[PDB]
């Protein structure tokens, strides 16, 4: 689908049987979701935006589906304001920006 | 055009004169530039990103060119890591987010 910026570009994600809210995030580099329980082992990490760094938890190889496209890669979750989708499962799923 | 996202999405931009790197960035809500002096006045405002708050300077009505594509907008000037164009001005230059 072609999605217009005049309202933040939200979009519903399925990730584990459950249902989410994201926020498609070109200046995000990886995917952070708000704190939540996944399955399969995690490493801690960091990760740095304006305001400074957080600890987060790093899953790999995690499925999940963005409006309705398949995706299956790195998946953070930590204390984020905001569930965000970022690069690296944009690319995956032929996401491009238009003007 | 057409833009990818393996890398970070960046673009030339010009303000006050001045050609810069710019992070084309539909989750941030507004345009964000690292610390310059533009004249002319502002108003204090505290914006969040991912890990907290930053104190920045908002300037108003600021002529902003984005690859070709004049503009004109809100810009706050801060100590961010990196210029970022967000939602107020990407919607001005007719930019979509595609797949
Ligand atoms: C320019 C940022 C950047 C910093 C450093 C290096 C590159 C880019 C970039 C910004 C995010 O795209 C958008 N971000 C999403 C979450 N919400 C949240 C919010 C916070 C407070 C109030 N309302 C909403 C904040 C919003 C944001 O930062 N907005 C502004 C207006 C303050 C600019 C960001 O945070 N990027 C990092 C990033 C993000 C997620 C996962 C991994 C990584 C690594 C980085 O790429």
């Amino acid at each position: 689908p072609q999605i217009t910026l005049w309202k933040r570009p939200l979009v519903t994600i399925r990730i584990g049987g459950q249902l989410k809210e994201a926020l498609l995030d070109t200046g995000a580099d990886d995917t952070v979701l708000e704190e939540m329980n996944l399955p399969g082992r995690w490493k801690p990490k960091m990760i740095g935006g304006i305001g400074g760094f957080i600890k987060v938890r790093q899953y790999d190889q995690i499925p999940i589906e963005i409006c309705g496209h398949k995706a299956i890669g790195t998946v953070l979750v930590g204390p984020t304001p905001t569930n965000v989708i970022g690069r690296n499962l944009l690319t995956q799923i032929g996401c491009t920006l238009n003007f």
